């Protein structure tokens, strides 16, 4: 009953199409925040710099799957907030509006528990182990584009990696 | 909180690459009979003999994970004393059997700590654990191991580099 998701630099939209599921989203919160030192470092901006934060509930065939909170430089992408009225895919929006294409990313996978609000939104018991992901992505020019923190349903996901030994 | 980068490396290698000292306790080792599932994973007959190895993994001194390894008993005579000799299963495989891992599929998912696991790992029953399952094949294309590891959710982080 779990989606088996390959670990690769792909969008949620791409990932769900690969599963033969229909991706939809509910915009939970969107707006600008000021970067602290941590976030400024992750986005290569000056501390105090403005960050577009996008929080979305991602669904598959209508069922909650994940809550994603992505962070981008507002200075680099000042029309991106409005462009998400037009695009359902952030990665598509980046490519079409700004000709930005992701090339490399570091992803982390951890497990812990949801907040009460997250559990409510995902329709899971608050004691259910969840998959807490982060993704730090850079584009073809080597600039960091996004820093994402996410909560994926522990009862709906496993991730799969291919390993190679030289 | 060990942030462990993912590639086909041994626990031993992973620990040394982080300055941490790799230490393990051998909990149990013995034969089991393969069901169809395990027989498929190890390319043996549905009633064949599997070596199951249970190990406690410690990062420095503190419990980190319980690792359950499955291999074909027929293919690896005297694996028990070989593991004792080399400590690293991957070192034993290479030095003793001339078996070298080439690729693996690793699954990452969540689970809850069982009473046995909570006891061994010094944690509480029913708290989140990261569960990794590794299916590895050697340079001849044969499966070598099927491994299931349960990590303390509060101490372990899986890291992957993604490329498009
Ligand atoms: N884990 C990634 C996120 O880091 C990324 O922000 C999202 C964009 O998805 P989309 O282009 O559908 O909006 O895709 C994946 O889910
Ligand atoms: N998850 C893997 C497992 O598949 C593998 O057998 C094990 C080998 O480690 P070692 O006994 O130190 O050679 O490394 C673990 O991290």
């Amino acid at each position: 009953m779990k989606v088996s998701q390959a670990l690769q630099l792909t969008s949620y939209t791409e990932d769900m199409r690969a599963q033969g599921l229909e991706p939809t989203s509910q915009l939970l919160d969107i707006g600008y925040i000021t970067a602290d030192d941590r976030l400024a470092g992750l986005l290569d901006i000056t501390a105090g710099g403005r960050v577009l934060r996008i929080e979305r509930l991602r669904m598959a065939n209508g069922e909650p799957m994940a809550i994603e909170t992505t962070h981008l430089s507002a200075k680099r992408f000042p029309a991106l907030r409005r462009s998400l009225v037009k695009y359902t895919s952030l990665y598509t929006a980046l490519a079409e509006v700004y000709d930005v294409h992701l090339a490399e990313a570091e992803e982390t996978i951890e497990t812990s528990l949801a907040t009460p609000r997250e559990a409510g939104l995902l329709g899971t018991d608050v004691g259910l182990p969840m998959l807490m992901l982060s993704r730090h992505s850079q584009d073809r020019t080597g600039q960091p584009v996004e820093w994402v923190r996410s909560v994926y349903r522990g009862d709906r996901y496993k991730f799969v990696a291919r390993l190679k030994r030289p």
